[PDB]
């Protein structure tokens, strides 16, 4: 399914500190940030998503059309610039961050009740898996 829509609690979160350091977040940001759960909340329209991941501390806030480029100042993560694009490949929604580091981006697609999410940047992958509430 391309419907990715809902409240999604974390279930599981492999290698997020490689993916955190990849990108050069300073050492007490991602030492806090790698022992914490998250909730993704999704809401998809068609193309249109809008995209928060909240924590106790660290917050995610992204809003997208696919297929529209745009740019992305990444900020509480590691305050970059890139031109970002997200496309569908199948039913895997995949995002493509263009700018200063090599194979950033991401993944989300559904698999049975499951979300997945992959965050990859450089040769480091992470990957995490969400239950629906
Ligand atoms: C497609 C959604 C990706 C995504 C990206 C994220 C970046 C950073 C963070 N945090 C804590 C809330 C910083 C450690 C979370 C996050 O969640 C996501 O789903």
């Amino acid at each position: 399914t391309r419907d990715q829509n809902g409240t999604w609690e974390m279930e599981s979160n492999e290698n997020f500190e490689g993916y955190m350091k990849a990108l050069d977040i300073d050492f007490a940001t991602r030492k806090i940030a790698v022992r914490l759960t998250f909730t993704l909340v999704i809401d998809q329209d068609g193309d249109n998503f809008k995209c928060k991941a909240t924590s106790t501390f660290l917050n995610y806030d992204v809003d997208f059309t696919v297929g529209v480029e745009f740019d992305e100042y990444t900020k509480s993560l590691d305050n970059r610039h890139v031109k970002a694009l997200v496309t569908w490949e199948g039913d895997v929604l995949v995002c493509v961050q263009k700018g200063e580091k090599e194979n950033r981006g991401w993944k989300k697609w559904i698999e049975g009740d499951k979300l997945y999410l992959e965050l990859t940047c450089g040769d480091q992958v992470c990957r995490q898996v969400f239950k629906k509430k």
